[PDB]
């Protein structure tokens, strides 16, 4: 199977006067490349994909593909939907803008059954010939892709090579790799990056990496090189920021942190997303001070 | 405040050969009118709003508005989105198509904060001049509209007149009506229709009403007349069908039941929604036998 693994960043989408800041998006991705990141994830949840137009999502994918041209860094484009016909179209459009693969979230709100999840992802996998990484985050979607459904999709469709697990369920990650050790388990939960990698996970799709790409990159590569003492040391050190980056719902804290570090020019969200409370604002600012934040 | 209350039906959307069966859709709405239903809800979650096109969603609202002209039945159109710019647009389009009000689900998947939820609904309420009913279903959206957020929205915005509670939280229903008794609490959970109405709820937006509109109609109006002994008797008798209609995710059981009762001609869903398991198919068939199902 063709795979996209390693240290990956769920890119924020900076806004300036209500429009997508193309420069800063481009300058932010080059910062990730410069700090050891293996792949970038445009227009995901951390990129506020719910409030982007198809034209804005297509510009962000094109910016990601062009900024990582001539480098080993891949583009794992977010192309998911709770409607299978749309998810197929988003998959085809991401392949056409030059993405090396797609991260397609489980259908949200309409809560499909396991049978429906299988047919949903099977239709996506047979629509394109590029890798497809499953994304299971039940707290946001209301749905859970069972391990049996994940394993069946991995074995029955060739483009599906693994799953992004943001469920806070290390038991399920053992279940996945004990019954299907060839799949690519990817961490979607920054605080438990090392425990997932220590069980055989082959990468992370991080929110923290937006602010500290060098540390998340080093963590992933330490663990993949079986240097668990250094991977756990970085994981322990990132715990405070990994948690505080979820004081409010992602990407509200991480965008606030990028603004506080001067990495973006505006602290603008699109509704229903909003700036955090003064209380959480001070908490993010105070937690950032204990970390060395790389510039441009 | 202008309100839309009473027995209301979350309409299913019948499909035939992958297209919206417009004739059958109109004949299902007229069946609801003839059985005492006070309002119809097009393009809701039970209508598979996630997999409908905007042109298809506009056809369903127009069919509902046209079928309810010359009658007392109002059209509470589904017009929600996890993007406020879209939810505002859907609100404006539903009123322009003749809808008496809109049912606006809480933003799903992207999990806005309470502050974000307030601005989301405030932006929707100030966009149209028709009543707006909040919709809180945390199991599907991943977010919860707090009691304080609902009460603030009810008092600060005039189109907002209440909330459709699908929370399994009779404590919260006491919380809402004890601190703000002027709002219109609507039951979004069929099995607990009577307890919500008996505490001061003024209506239901029902899934069972698709199959048994006369019993949901009689239940609600018995309760509104404080004939609680008869309202509870219908609620107790409906408990078996109210639960079995959620053995799988709504609207999979209700569409299965409508097909089994011959009220819709084809049992078609749009992916990721699918036909139910053969076991649950038999269970739905077995529960229907003990109820008197009205025809056309
Ligand atoms: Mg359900």
């Amino acid at each position: 199977k063709n795979i996209i693994i390693g240290a990956m960043t769920a890119l924020i989408t900076p806004f300036k006067n209500g429009k997508v800041d193309e420069q800063s998006y481009a300058r932010l991705i080059k910062r990730q490349i410069e700090n050891g990141i293996d792949a970038v994830v445009p227009v995901g949840t951390t990129g506020e994909s719910a409030t982007l137009t198809h034209e804005e999502a297509r510009t962000c994918i094109e910016i990601a593909v062009e900024t990582c041209k001539g480098t080993k860094v891949k583009v794992l484009a977010g192309a998911g939907s709770n409607a299978t016909h749309e998810a197929v179209g988003l998959a085809k459009f991401a392949k056409e803008h030059g993405a090396d693969g797609i991260l397609s979230v489980a259908p949200y709100y309409n809560k499909p059954t396991q049978q429906g999840l299988y047919e949903h992802y099977k239709a996506i996998a047979q629509s394109v010939d590029i890798p497809v990484l499953l994304y299971n985050v039940p707290g946001r979607t209301g749905c859970e892709i069972s391990t049996d459904t994940i394993i069946k999709l991995f074995r029955d469709c060739e483009n599906i090579y693994g799953v992004k697990e943001a469920s806070g369920n290390i038991d399920k990650c053992v279940d996945l790799l004990a019954h299907e050790p060839r799949m690519m388990l990817i961490s979607g939960e920054d605080a438990i990056n090392y425990p997932i990698l220590s069980n055989g996970g082959k990468g992370v799709i991080s929110v923290t990496s937006n602010l500290l790409p060098d540390m998340i990159s080093a963590l992933t590569h330490f663990a993949l090189d079986e240097n668990y003492k250094e991977a756990k040391k970085i994981n322990d050190e990132l715990y405070n920021i990994n948690k505080i980056l979820f004081c409010e719902s992602n990407p509200i804290p991480i965008k606030t942190a990028m603004y506080l570090a001067g990495l973006i020019e505006s602290l603008e969200f699109r509704l229903p997303l909003c700036s955090p409370s003064k209380e959480n604002f001070a908490k993010i600012e105070e937690v950032m001070k204990k970390y060395k934040i790389k510039g441009f």
